[PDB]
């Protein structure tokens, strides 16, 4: 028994953008409550989602400022940021971080009309993803570890997780003796 799929990849994602940029203008879809999916898919990408808005605090406006000063690249820099921390590290913290990058930066350069650079951002990720990723992944399999990863639990302690490891990139200079 190993069911079959048709939809694709590229499918799922453009999904989570389209709709995140309707949920803004003009919301449309139905109200999930009492319907058990057999893949949830949808209730998955919105947890994870809802889970580091819900986390935190005020993670746009406070990483917004504190990012700000220190001299950043657009896009490609959220990304090189994730890969950098999770270089080897496959835990969930960089799931919830690098994840609410994409999508921040997603909805931002689509609105914007900024489509162009956008493409290019995804390419890069789905690249790196088959290319080193490749292998985090064949383990769990995928969401599965997710699915059942954010089943229950305090949130508190993987936005901390994530924030602390991300956002401690305050360290300690060099000491020059003579």
């Amino acid at each position: 028994a190993t069911p079959a799929s048709a939809p694709d990849t590229r499918a799922l994602v453009a999904d989570f953008v389209g709709y995140k940029l309707r949920q803004k203008g003009y919301v449309c879809g139905a109200g999930p409550g009492e319907g058990p999916a057999a893949d949830p898919l949808h209730q998955a990408m919105r947890a994870a989602g809802d889970e580091f808005e819900t986390r935190f605090r005020r993670t746009f406006s406070d990483l917004a400022a504190q990012l700000h000063v220190t001299p950043g690249s657009a896009q490609q820099r959220f990304t090189q940021v994730s890969d950098e921390l999770f270089q080897g590290g496959p835990n969930w913290g960089r799931l919830v971080a690098f994840f609410v990058f994409g999508a921040a930066l997603c909805a931002e350069s689509v609105n914007k009309e900024m489509e162009v650079l956008v493409g290019q951002v995804q390419e890069w990720m789905v690249a790196y993803l088959e290319t080193r990723l490749a292998d985090w992944i064949h383990s769990s399999g995928g969401w599965a570890e997710f699915t059942a990863l954010y089943g229950d639990g305090a949130l508190e302690e993987a936005r901390r997780l994530r924030e602390g490891n991300w956002a401690s990139v305050r360290l300690e200079h060099h000491h020059h003796h003579h």
